[PDB]
């Protein structure tokens, strides 16, 4: 697809057996969603921006699917107040910034 | 251009005759500039990061050169991690998300 940015670039994503909303965001360069159980291991990191820092729990290798295409991945989780979609995914599906 | 996003999409602006390192970056609504010197009246705004709202400063109709692309529109001026380029600087110049 093409993706106008008049609006957010919100798209549906399925992860662990989950839909949910997401924003295909190119200044991120990790994957956050909202608390969410994820199968596997998991180690404490910090991210942050605008207003401070938040602690989430990282998991690799965690397959998603984002528009219909599979994807695999770190996915951080944590009290994040949008699920975001970062590089580390947007490469994977083949997404690119163009104008 | 087609920008991958196997790197931070980092590109060049031009802002009050001066060049600066900005972000690309299709989660924010709207371009944050780290602080800097712009003309004329500003208004409050308030922006929703990662950890919470801050209060930045509003400068609208601002003249804006992105990776040689010529804008006029609205930068906010706050303490932003990065210069970012959000997106209502990014439809002015004609960016979409593609894959
Ligand atoms: O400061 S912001 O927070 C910011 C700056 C200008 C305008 C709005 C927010 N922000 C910019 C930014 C933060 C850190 C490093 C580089 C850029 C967010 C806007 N898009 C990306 C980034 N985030 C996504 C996001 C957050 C809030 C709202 C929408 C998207 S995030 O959750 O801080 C995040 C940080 C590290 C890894 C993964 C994600
Ligand atoms: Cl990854
Ligand atoms: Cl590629
Ligand atoms: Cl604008």
């Amino acid at each position: 697809p093409q993706i106008t940015l008049w609006q957010r670039p919100l798209v549906t994503i399925k992860i662990g057996g989950q839909l949910k909303e997401a924003l295909l965001d190119t200044g991120a360069d990790d994957t956050v969603l909202e608390e969410m159980s994820l199968p596997g291991r998991w180690k404490p990191k910090m991210i942050g921006g605008i207003g401070g820092f938040i602690k989430v729990r990282q998991y690799d290798q965690i397959l998603i699917e984002i528009c219909g295409h599979k994807a695999i991945g770190t996915v951080l989780v944590g009290p994040t107040p949008v699920n975001i979609i970062g590089r580390n995914l947007l490469t994977q599906i083949g997404c690119t910034l163009n104008f």
